[PDB]
């Protein structure tokens, strides 16, 4: 057993709060945060070696990224940002940075009780995502 156990699995988005107005700090227009918004992913977490994958399923996109704890990669977001993100394990919270045209957002995800649950920042808006095992 190993570095990211409790993340691995299968979960669905039960809640989302504030995400339109996360999005909107980052810089998303108006037809892409409605559609996105409505959207309840299936986010698959799973681990091979010392690689991480997060699948993200959902009728608004399907995105994948596959990283080593600490490496920044190359990253395009559901919103088409090219960022360069590094995602590192803090006292067991994954938190995820993502970098572009001289912006930052933090993305945590935590295990709490039977949840994910997931906090999107940029600049002083917050916005909590709750998953639920699928
Ligand atoms: O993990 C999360 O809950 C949040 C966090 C911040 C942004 C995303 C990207 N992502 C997958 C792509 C996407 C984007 C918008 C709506 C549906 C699907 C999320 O679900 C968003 O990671």
């Amino acid at each position: 057993s190993h570095m990211c156990d409790a993340f691995v699995g299968t979960w669905k988005l039960v809640s989302s709060e504030n995400f339109d107005d996360y999005m909107k700090e980052v810089g998303v227009g108006f037809a892409t945060r409605k559609v996105a918004g409505m959207a309840k992913p299936n986010m698959i977490i799973s681990v091979n070696g010392d690689v991480i994958t997060i699948k993200s399923e959902s009728t608004f996109k399907n995105t994948e990224i596959s990283f080593i704890l600490g490496q920044e990669f190359d990253e395009v977001t559901a919103d088409d940002r090219k960022v360069k993100s590094t995602i590192t394990l803090d006292g067991g919270v994954l938190v995820h940075v993502q970098k572009w045209d001289g912006k930052s957002t933090t993305i945590k995800r935590k295990r709490e009780d039977d949840k994910l649950v997931v906090e999107c920042v940029m600049k002083g808006v917050t916005s909590t995502r709750v998953y639920e095992r699928a």
